[PDB]
């Protein structure tokens, strides 16, 4: 395939056309008086975003040399979101300020190879002052400030948040689901739900809402299918005796099994319910082994230490104080296995959890922790309409990204207010020659812009909101919402550390590198 | 196909645009001083590289005519690179300047054939006397020297190759790797790794890290599948007889082995672990004869002197110091395996790997030295991301190359001034006429040409620098970084000879062939 | 499909610009001061040749009516190729010469079979001229002039053919083989190379190399696969009771025996090794035989009086001094054949070989007689590159076909002085007609042609070259490389017959029917 080659300040100046067009279209979404973009979509109704990342990946231009630029900087924008989720736009206006000024810079005498190992040097040292700069967390209204900022203010969400956390621990599973209401609504889940429904509707004692309910239910585990009469008889035949109803979790039930249960039940009023095995494969075997500790239980059929069907006891059995099935689940609340082991169980899940990464296990593994001892919270959205739900929940998952953030790490000045605070600590630097002189320059130079672009998204001139803060004793800042200048703590306009010094460091490295080239090809467009 | 036909002036006219616009493209990279180039690719974000080789392979010209010098000149250095791995640049600098002023030299009266003849003979005694000039590597400071050079001046590189050279010999096993953290880490690998899991979690003796861990165990090494419980009895009894742990490593284990051995460990606490035979067909074998000499045990079921299973003996059995096996890998650290039976197999494995050379069963035997001997190391490079981490380790193979390189042959002047320093040899050499004459002459005033470059690219004038060094004494060259005349060896810019005498020797032969041609023929293109 | 028909001269017009056009585009490579062509590849390098048939059947024009000129003196150098495998390129000279004239001669009286006819009759008078000029070949000295002028004046490609042709005789196998080294090499091959490697690693018995080194071993023939324990045992009895080594050369060893040998031989140390039967069909029953001939062994299994291996007896067997076995191949050095025999083997191969000619069955007769008489030489060709390689090949093997027909011809004076020595026999001829007359002078005219093109060539004027040549004696002509008169035997510039007086009688012949033409039809091109 034949390519076109093109050298020095005309690819350059291409470059950094691409560059400001992508960053000019993401820049309007940031702050709180930043504005949507649609993203057309060609199977349907177009997505309503407020999200950088989002619209930098869903951008690409018919010019090929702006093209690189372009799909640079969306890389950029979506490294900000592979490692933080949000600091997208603040990441974007770096580094289209620092590639800008590289390529209006660059002369005959400049080596950007020093130039950018400068970069390195002073960003380092930013990164450095900031952990210095972190406070820890230590309040609900904290995290409920830092909430309601990454909602883009929304106070509901922020209390919801809030109390999620406070429900489920600042470390539990919560999840983000479609609504069907009006309004948002925080539901709490207890307990173990494994989305598997009564086998037989024959089995159904409950009239209103069709639910089996049982109270002090005995519970059968076995990891295998139960198909034999010899097998099922005297498990029934101990329930029987001790006049206690009896759950039967297995594999599968087979056809003989299913309907001598069922005939039992119905001319007997036998108390007997069966239910699928939760899980596939070994995720199947960690379930019940953990439901067998749970209840204080045994599974029967183990490859290891096989214990057999024929022979069950009353004390394999487990004993739960409460048992509610559905159509859709199944439910035992109050199991009554040993805390000794449950702890034991606890602690190997977490020191596998610590082991090996990766994001299916992990999830697994979180959502076996959260049922083990917590359980999880479900925020489901409200809307009228699809694109507005998916708009709501994109902040909200945003907010849920911030919050786990700051549950992380410290916290530092919002609004680029400890960005601008931290520009004593690159005049403390002594370089060793010009090329890190301008690298420094530069990035104490650059640093300021996300300060700027607020105040223009709020419609107000930034140079002079920025000259008044930097003139301003270190603990007041200027609120952009209400357009005043306050003492930013008592507001609680705060930012996590992470997000700020992980988009600082990735956009810096990137774009400097970047800023090194002076030849670039790319193929002639086919007919 | 329709094809056109051009002949003379023109032919060697497009011929020399072409390897023109190749070799401008390619030259910006060079020296210390020199760029990188961004090379788009179609299927995700393009590599940015500062590699001639790289470089030119990726380019390919529309236009028919200069195709040919394009294709010729990228597979010069591309020859380079598979003979060096570096010096491309310089090559194709060399082969640009030869190509140029041969086509700007053809004349009715000139006899190319004779010309080129008088080309290789002035090249050999180039080579003759680069020979001559070389001097032996002694200490680590020149390797380190060396590696910094070819990192393009990276002390940390630098001296985690000495470190590594250091740790695994001059000639062990060292491989790249992407890291995932901000900096560069030397691993060092002893032992033998071979990529293989515990075959069940029940063996697991460890809490932390669900790790097996046993001392002084016994080792098992089963060539076919082990299957019976006649099979497996013996070699249990006698482990617990003799009150030892047990690995059994074999092909593989199946239901009845292995329902047995987990059932006994879960009841008795009885210590054994297996896990598979590592490395597929004939590979397999050799790895475990490999074990049996370094533990000092026996291979079972082998076709020859087939040893059975039902009567294995105490003394069949390795001894390993510690053993660590974990979810990837499995390992044990003190054999005690016989030193004579040692140095047997690796004599035999140098003496076979000497023999016959292939790309792949060096790469094993290799593997299998470090594994008998000293190990292998890993140095993983890290990165915000994949083109940067691409953009380092590029660098960091060409230095691995050249550290090599500087292990087998001696060394000569860097930066040019070895080729500068041997023009004194040509002027001994005396042609028997004209078309020789030119030929040695042209070799005299194109060696050159690199000095001129390097500080072209350094942004200063190469002829006053050359005609500096050159009216210098021999010890003082100039340094392109600080921009001095200085002695090169203190400072230690220096280069192996192998590299440059192979750039020159391939660059000047098929370049001079080149300079033959008269009528270039092509396909008419296609609609 | 439509075409289109032209008439006459313009039809004549366009076929000599065509015919024209190739010659030109050939011709620039003929002679000691020729250069080379480079051919375009669709799929690679594209091949460098100085080989004017390759150049010939490589170029077709877009042109319908210069296509048909083309294509005929393309296939006339193909015919040259076909016959001579040189001289391509006087044949072109003289084809385009008479073609051209006879064009720019063809009037409304003349007749062009008569024309023809009297052309036929001069070429034949001319070659029966030659015939009677040529010489015998004597000396070892002229050969490798001979060899030195086809290899383009190479005198260590002309040393190495002499040395080959005088270790393999002057009708042995020469083959030519690509090397991996800078420098050409020559190796001589005695014996019996078969390319089949040892069947188990278990037999080698040296470890320098793994090779299988034995003396005095008896040799097994087998058509047939061996199998069974009881074919196999009492040939293994004969040779450990004469405790003598054993190579058993079989169609394939099946499982039951190559467990049994390699089995025995690791628990004994018994000499014995097995190696798979050469050659595919009755090829392989062939070299069976020749090889129990040439060992004074025995074919078992054969269907003519079958022999049964379980009545092996110790004189069916054949005795080699040295045998050395390695991965590759095999080798007997020293068989105990009776002469007698092995000449009436050799006796009745040469027959067989006189008898049907087909270019497989004699390249397999030729390799049975060199290998069991002679053995066979190959030429390894080194070189940097491909293309470089490809570029002497095409030399070396010129060179080798010049040399061979020398062996079957006599000489005559080269550079065209014997062409021009044969004027004076046109002299005596005496025409019946015009027509011959006109075709007896244009011969007279055109024959001189050579001579006048090897000056141009070499940048002298042709023309007086050739006319004081002519008016020099006989026994003195023109050096072109030195650019001198000299006596032309005493430097060796000397050309077989063969070639000469085919590619006359050739080119002759067909252009001059050619030259009979009045109209020409082509298809209209297609859209
Ligand atoms: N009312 C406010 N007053 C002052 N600063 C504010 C106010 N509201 C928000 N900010 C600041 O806006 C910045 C975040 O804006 P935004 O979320 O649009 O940028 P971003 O995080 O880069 O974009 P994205 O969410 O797509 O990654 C924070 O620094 C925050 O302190
Ligand atoms: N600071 C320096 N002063 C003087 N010479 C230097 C300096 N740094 C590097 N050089 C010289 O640059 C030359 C190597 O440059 P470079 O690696 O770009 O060329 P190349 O090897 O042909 O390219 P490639 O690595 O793609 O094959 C060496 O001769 C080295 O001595
Ligand atoms: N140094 C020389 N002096 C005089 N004549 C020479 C010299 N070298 C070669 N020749 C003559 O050149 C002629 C052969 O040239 P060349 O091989 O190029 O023609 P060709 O055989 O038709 O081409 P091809 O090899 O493609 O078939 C011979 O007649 C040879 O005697
Ligand atoms: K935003
Ligand atoms: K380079
Ligand atoms: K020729």
């Amino acid at each position: 395939y034949a390519k076109d080659v093109k050298f020095g300040a005309d690819a350059r100046a291409l470059m950094l056309q691409g560059v400001d067009l992508l960053a000019d279209a993401v820049a309007v979404t940031m702050g709180p008086k930043g504005r949507t973009v649609i993203i057309e979509q060609s199977w349907g109704s177009p997505k309503v975003t407020k999200d950088g990342v989002t619209v930098a990946k869903s951008i690409d231009l018919k010019d090929k040399y702006k093209n690189i630029g372009a799909k640079l900087v969306q890389d950029v924008a979506n490294n900000t979101n592979e490692e933080a989720g949000d600091g997208t736009t603040t990441a974007t206006v770096l580094a289209r300020s620092i590639a800008k000024e590289g390529f209006e810079k660059i002369s005959k005498g400049a080596n950007p190879v020093e130039i950018r190992r400068g970069v390195m040097l002073a960003v380092d040292a930013v990164i450095a002052e900031l952990k210095k700069q972190s406070k820890p967390v230590t309040t609900p209204e904290e995290i409920a400030q830092v909430a309601t900022i990454s909602a883009n203010g929304d106070k509901e969400i922020g209390n919801i948040i809030s109390d999620a956390m406070k429900k489920v621990g600042r470390k539990g599973v919560i999840t983000v689901k479609d609504g069907k209401t009006l309004n948002d609504e925080l539901e709490i889940i207890e307990g173990m739900k494994f989305d598997r429904g009564y086998i037989s509707p024959y089995f159904i004692n409950t009239s209103k809402g069709q639910k089996c309910e049982f109270q002090d239910a005995y519970v059968l585990l076995s990891e295998k299918k139960i198909s034999s009469i010899q097998s099922i008889v005297p498990a029934l035949e101990i329930a029987n005796a001790h006049r206690k109803p009896l759950v039967i979790i297995a594999e599968d039930v087979d056809g003989e099994a299913l309907s001598t249960l069922v005939l039992n039940r119905l001319k007997v009023g036998l108390q007997v319910v069966a239910v699928k095995a939760p899980g596939f494969g070994d995720n199947r075997k960690n379930q019940l082994k953990d439901m067998a500790i749970a209840t204080g239980g045994a599974v029967f059929g183990e490859e290891g230490l096989t214990l057999n069907l024929e022979d069950v006891q009353p004390h394999d059995l487990g004993k739960v104080g409460e048992v509610i099935v559905t159509k859709d689940d199944a439910m035992l609340l109050k199991g009554k296995g040993d805390k000794a082991q449950i702890e034991k169980r606890i602690q190997e899940i977490i020191e596998q959890l610590d082991v090996t990464t990766s994001e299916y296990e992990k999830e697994k593994l979180n959502e076996r922790l959260a049922k083990l001892s917590d359980g999880v919270a479900v925020l489901k959205v409200g809307g009228t309409s699809d694109v507005e739900v998916n708009e709501k929940k994109d902040r909200v998952t945003d907010a849920l990204n911030a919050t786990r953030a700051a549950v992380e790490e410290g916290i530092v000045l919002g609004g680029g207010c400890a960005l601008l605070r931290c520009i004593p600590a690159l005049d403390s630097l002594t370089p060793a020659n010009e090329d890190q002189k301008i690298g420094i320059e530069i990035i104490k130079r650059t640093l300021k812009i996300p300060a700027m672009t607020i105040a223009k998204n709020a419609g107000v001139e930034g140079s002079l909101i920025v000259e008044k803060i930097m003139q301003s004793s270190s603990e007041v800042g200027y609120d952009a919402m209400a357009g005043d200048f306050v003492n930013m703590v008592e507001k609680g306009i705060i930012d996590p550390t992470k997000v700020v010094r992980t988009a600082l460091l990735d956009a810096a490295g990137v774009a400097s590198l970047l800023t090194t080239a002076e030849v670039v090809v790319t193929e002639i467009p086919k007919e």
